[PDB]
């Protein structure tokens, strides 16, 4: 059978055989209903190209009628050329099989018996046949390979899935949340080296169309379509369709000199013909193509199973959101598409970016940063318009062609719109292809619709609508449209008339914005200029939009599900500003903050840094010196980040979900060095970017004084401006000259000798190594401690407590179940190891592998709640088979075998928790509740919203809110823990093991001399921990939901929930409320505390 296909490939077919054994014929069979179309091919490299080579042959391949009409002459032609390069990187491929047989005389030493076919660097001899003396590959393997390798060369930028936490922390060793700005784009914009072979070896395997045998070692399983991915890859590198560029932590981490290697393919141009239907390959070879889009009525299928955890089952409730959100349709919106073609990606760029492209005017490290971002924007870019292209063909009005998007849960619970270079995570796509849509009556300025359309423009020019009543924010947009913008609409009204730009469109957009500028900026000067021009101004049809967003979403659904003890008032006040109003029915957001609290959680826990800091600042009043660094410090950090508060708010930046407030990455458990790392890393950013200020203005303006054009926005006069200078450059030079150091548990001050000095060069201006060290503990002991200090008070010592047992326990799982099935890998391969037809480097089969999954059963790897999955330890990491799986044929580009398996979980239980069933199941139920609101786009924390819909299905969202605050992550995780603990064995971990879980559930003094009795004895206290926050979880949502609650956390625009609790606690003080709240608590305890006698 598979023999009969493949008859002279080199070897036996037989793994119990004297002499060179054919792993490829012994790891895969072939499939009962045919895959690939190239299966029984003698060059498929040329059948393909003849199926591609006119509509009528790729219709006769495919068993079409009609074949797709984007497949016209223009797109045949480069299709033809596609082919042709083919041709020439299945030439370089065998030329370098050839050097490799005739280097060191492998192949000699192979046609003699050598089992060179079972080296990490010769697993791809299982696919070649004799010639004569030597070998060559089996011309239909090979063709087929390149037909793969092309596909993955036109669609892998796109089709790359976005890295999610543990990869990029895997792939740095740092939370992707305290990485350098710049970087975070790059590893979001390129590939590693195990990223791009994977895929590309995926599409190998795929269309090579075989099925892996089960009992088949991986190592050639996985090994034989990694391998000539690699050869692949190093073809392309070759050819330079593929570009290697390499990163460092440098701005991060001196002390790591570890480097990263991405590799990026190049980009063909936007308006390239093939862009328009870029898988006539994928759709010729596969009889089901994986890639393609879904117009009309095609709608992608509900995915079985959890993003990156082949063994979590997205449950039935996770199925019918993703069935909801795949359901929706999303449509053109011309206008902006027309915009964006005109505008052009280079002043695209220009506009979002430094205002300009010539790295001569620009600071080295910013001109560094824009990088990634830069090629992600050019990427949304091209990808955006092979969309277009593609609907274009599918009908001559774009605007009525239907596009659905694929999504699947992620390893949180999140819903994730596949692909990169969607609406969901591009902001550039995002203005262009939309599922909101609404008809407004905007005759008169006073209509409901008015108000809408004029609050979805506000916030898109960044106005903080859920700051303000209606009014106001009705104000304060009349002034920008009569002021600042008034340029840039006029610029647009013209443009919808003449279809053209000035030549200084970005100097018109850049001053008229501001700091305002965004994508979703230019889709609200652009529809006020329709609407302004419209003939009918009473049903004025737009897809301007206003977003439902949370408030400091992360730390307020932390407080309201995490949080065990009595009630305080410190917490009802600080809740609040969450949106969770207690006794005041009907209150908004909009009117608690300019009515009642302007202070969000962010600004509470920066006053709260501030008042430990001033603790601080007394206990070393008398020393002097202190007082000036921490003087230096908070005024270096006032002229470059004023508002600390980061978050994903780059015009250039994809959106990904990532919390990346301080508040909220300490509460998740971020370590306090990274975090100090992480804010130095901001306030250095926002150097370099003033650096290529003062640049930008030498150049227009030579007039202009170095110390004004550097600080000309904190300074109107001159003596002012070089007061900054002198500042700036004080601080510097004493933050790195001295540190702080804390010696027998005071802090004292240093020299490093190496403070920095000297005429500052903006061009080239870097602080890095011992600099930039000095300025993180300056940091760390006088900014990021303090802070630490201040959230307890903020979020209130209770939630904290609460997140501290959840961490510890989750950790404590995940050891162990890291470590069972580490030992039963490792006791397989020593029985594999007495097998003779085995031999190490093969590692274990897939059924070998799935049993061991399996054993780890009674340990409760995942929390199942019963609406959603979690499996906290869920990983792919290379730590477990620990040997490398392949490497091209120069033995480079080694790939490390990666494995599905649990591992270590450290601090992620926090966040994983918190956002799974926090905002995830708030969008979760938004999708699937009675009356769910249609054609929205959700994103994690915030949701967008068509103007007719605007106050309901915030309503609804708010529901949202609070039947997630009717959940308990704290109970979920105790359930999974005490099955844990009632099969656990902890005399059966290894010492490795033992002393992380020691680390978790011991204090420092009982951990060197702590017996496995004793860590037992804790791990079963910390069980007891749960249980009882648990219950106070519970008792404090019953009687919160007996209250009369007004929940706006999904603000904006004004409609919060009422759950009509009838024990009226208004007119009361947040003390009084507390006291009530906690005698209802105390009867409730009480009354449960019954039950259970009974």
């Amino acid at each position: 059978g598979i023999d009969a296909v493949y008859p002279s490939l080199v070897g036996t077919a037989d793994s119990k055989a004297e002499g060179i054994k054919n792993y490829f014929k012994l790891s895969f069979t072939l499939p009962e209903e045919q895959k690939s179309r190239t299966v029984g091919s003698e060059a498929p490299l040329k059948d393909v190209a003849q199926a591609l080579s006119s509509r009528a042959r790729y219709e006769l391949f495919t068993e079409k009628e009609t074949a797709n009409p984007a497949f016209n002459g223009e797109v045949i032609k480069r299709y033809k050329e596609l082919m042709e390069h083919g041709e020439g990187i299945a030439d370089i491929l065998r030329s370098r099989l050839a050097k490799f047989l005739n280097t060191k005389d492998v192949g000699k030493r192979f046609a003699q018996g050598t089992e060179a076919n079972r080296w990490v660097g010769g697993k791809l001899l299982n696919i070649v046949e004799q010639d004569g003396d030597t070998f060559k590959y089996n011309e239909q393997l090979l063709q087929t390979a390149v037909l793969a390798g092309l596909q993955w060369r036109l669609t892998a930028t796109s089709n790359t899935a976005i890295k999610d936490a543990k990869d990029v922390a895997a792939i740095t060793g740092i939370d992707q949340a305290l990485l350098p700005e710049g970087l975070v784009e790059q590893f979001d914009t390129g590939m590693t080296l195990t990223e791009a072979v994977s895929s590309l070896a995926q599409k190998i395997e795929s269309y090579w169309g075989l099925s892996r045998n089960p009992n088949a070692p991986l190592g050639y399983t996985k090994g034989i379509p990694t391998a000539m991915a690699a050869e692949i890859l190093a073809a392309f590198v070759e050819s330079t369709d593929v570009v290697e560029n390499i990163v460092d932590m440098s701005e991060i981490d001196p002390d790591n000199k570890k480097t990263i290697g991405l590799y990026t393919i190049t980009e063909l141009d936007s308006f390239d013909p093939i862009n328009s239907f870029p898988t006539a390959i994928e759709e010729a070879v596969l009889v089901n193509p994986t890639e393609k889009m879904f117009f009309g009525d095609d709608i992608p299928p509900v995915a079985n199973t959890q993003l990156r955890n082949p063994a979590v089952r997205n449950t039935p409730e996770q199925k019918a959101a993703l069935k909801a959100e795949q359901a929706t349709e999303f449509y053109v919106h011309t206008p902006m598409v027309q915009f964006y073609e005109t505008l052009g990606k280079d002043r695209i760029l220009e506009l979002m970016g430094a205002g300009t492209l010539n790295k001569e005017l620009l600071n080295d490290n910013h001109a560094k940063s824009l990088e990634g971002k830069n090629r992600s924007v050019e990427d949304s870019y091209n990808q955006l318009f092979s969309v277009i292209e593609q609907v274009r063909a599918q009908s001559e009005d774009i605007s009525t062609v239907p596009i659905h998007y694929a999504y699947n849960m992620t390893r949180v619970g999140r819903m994730q719109m596949l692909g990169k270079y969607n609406p969901q995570s591009a902001k550039l796509v995002r203005e262009a292809i939309l599922p909101t849509k609404a008809t407004l009556d905007l005759s008169n300025q006073n209509n409901e619709d008015f108000s809408a359309f004029q609050l979805g423009l506000a916030q898109a020019l960044d106005i903080k609508v859920h700051t303000m009543t209606r009014e106001v924010m009705s104000d304060e947009l009349t002034k920008l449209l009569e002021g600042n913008l008034k340029p840039a609409i006029d610029m647009m009204v013209e443009f919808n008339t003449t279809g053209s730009l000035p030549e200084n469109a970005v100097d018109v957009l850049n001053t008229a914005l501001g700091d305002r500028k965004s994508f979703v900026a230019l889709m609200a000067l652009m529809e006020y200029s329709r609407y302004l021009v419209a003939e009918d101004k009473s049903a004025f049809v737009t897809p301007l939009y206003v977003e439902a967003d949370g408030v400091t979403n992360g730390p307020i659904n932390a407080m309201m599900l995490m949080t065990g003890g009595l009630f305080t008032p410190d917490w009802i006040r600080n809740i609040a500003k969450g949106g969770l109003f207690i006794g005041s029915p009907n209150k908004t957001m909009n009117e608690h903050r300019s009515t009642a609290d302007n202070n969000d959680l962010y600004q509470a826990s920066t006053n709260a840094l501030m008042e430990s800091l001033g603790k601080l600042r007394s206990n070393y009043a008398s020393n002097m010196p202190i007082q000036s660094q921490i003087d230096s410090l908070l005024s270096l950090m006032d002229l470059f980040l004023p508002d600390i508060n980061l978050g994903e708010n780059g015009a250039l930046e994809l959106k990904r979900g990532i919390a990346k407030n301080p508040l909220t990455i300490t509460i998740y458990g971020s370590g306090a060095r990274g975090i100090a790392g992480k804010l130095v890393s901001s306030v250095t950013d926002a150097i370099y970017e003033r650096m290529s200020d003062v640049l930008k203005a030498r150049a227009k303006d030579p007039n202009i004084s170095a110390a004004m054009a550097m600080f000309g926005k904190q300074a109107a006069s001159e003596a002012h401006a070089e007061e900054l200078l002198a500042r700036f450059l004080k601080d510097m030079e004493t933050l790195t000259s001295t540190v702080p150091v804390k010696r027998k548990g005071v802090l004292e001050l240093q020299s490093t000798g190496t403070g920095a000095k000297g005429k500052i060069n903006p061009k080239t201006y870097t602080i890095k190594g011992e600099q930039l060290k000095a300025l993180q503990e300056n940091m760390l002991h006088f900014f990021v401690e303090p802070l630490r200090n201040g959230i307890t008070q903020t979020v209130g010592e209770s939630l904290v407590y609460s997140t501290e047992q959840l961490q510890k326990a989750t950790q404590i799982q995940s050891v162990v179940l890291e470590d069972m099935f580490k030992q039963r890998v490792q006791e397989k391969l020593a029985e594999k190891a007495k097998d003779p037809t085995w031999k190490k480097g093969d590692f274990l089969t897939q059924k070998e592998l799935n049993d061991i999954q399996a054993s780890l059963n009674n340990l409760a790897p995942m929390i199942e709640t019963g609406s959603q999955t979690f499996y906290i330890a869920g990983s792919e990491n290379a730590e477990v088979a620990n040997q490398v799986l392949a490497t091209n044929l120069d033995d480079r580009m080694r790939v490390p075998m990666s494995i599905y398996a649990p591992a270590q979980a450290g601090v992620a239980g926090i966040p994983f928790m918190t956002i799974g069933t926090g905002d995830g199941m708030m969008m979760q139920t938004l999708s699937t509740m009675k009356g769910a609101p249609k054609n929205t786009l959700k994103i994690f924390d915030g949701m967008n919203i068509g103007l007719n819909d605007i106050t309901d299905a915030s309503r609804k969202a708010n529901e949202a809110v609070y039947t997630s605050w009717q959940g308990n992550p704290i109970k979920n995780v105790y359930e999974s823990y005490a099955k844990f603990m009632k099969n656990v064995d902890f005399s059966k971990l290894s010492p490795e093991a033992l002393e992380a879980i020691g680390k978790s559930a011991l204090e420092y003094d009982q951990r060197e001399n702590a017996t496995v009795d004793d860590i037992a004895n804790a791990a079963s206290l910390i069980e007891r921990n749960l249980r009882n926050i648990a219950l106070g979880v519970d008792i404090r949502h019953k009687v919160l939901d007996k209250v009369n609650l007004s929940i706006d956390q999904m603000a904006a625009v004004g409609a919060p929930y009422q759950n009509n609790g009838k024990i009226d606690l208004s007119n009361m003080t947040p003390e009084q409320q507390a006291d009530e709240l906690n005698k209802l608590f105390r009867e409730e305890l009480e009354a449960r505390k019954q039950k259970v006698a009974k």
